[PDB]
């Protein structure tokens, strides 16, 4: 589903993402532009280490969730990849709670640090009412 910009923040809102682990709603919302396109569907194979990355977040396979194919595979969210792809963004949401909750936090996602991080990310969430 390609969510629209307010839609999706006020989907987050009720999800519990906004001050999750010291992180605003628009960091967030900042995140899941740059990766998708707020877009479920996304993935991105990368070639170089037989990865792939689904869904609104780009979570990725070595990691996060399981795909079957990929070398050395944590899985460390316990989900199957194909759970990343719904358009119901609720286990994509409990996945990337996760992967803040390492040190790194949302600097996790190298797209963040490129294009949001300090950067005024207030643009993001800009009325929608949330």
């Amino acid at each position: 589903k390609v969510f629209e910009r307010c839609e999706l923040a006020r989907t987050l809102k009720r999800l519990g993402m906004d001050g999750y682990r010291g992180i605003s709603l628009a960091n967030w919302m900042c995140l899941a532009k740059w990766e998708s396109g707020y877009n479920t569907r996304a993935t991105n194979y990368n070639a170089g280490d037989r990865s792939t990355e689904y869904g609104i977040f780009q979570i990725n396979s070595r990691y996060w969730c399981n795909d079957g194919k990929t070398p050395g595979a944590v899985n460390a969210c316990h989900l199957s990849c194909s759970a990343l792809l719904q358009d119901n963004i609720a286990d994509a949401v409990a996945c990337a709670k996760r992967v803040v909750r390492d040190p790194q936090g949302i600097r996790a996602w190298v797209a963040w640090r490129n294009r949001c991080q300090n950067r005024d990310v207030r643009q993001y969430v800009q009325g929608c009412g949330v």
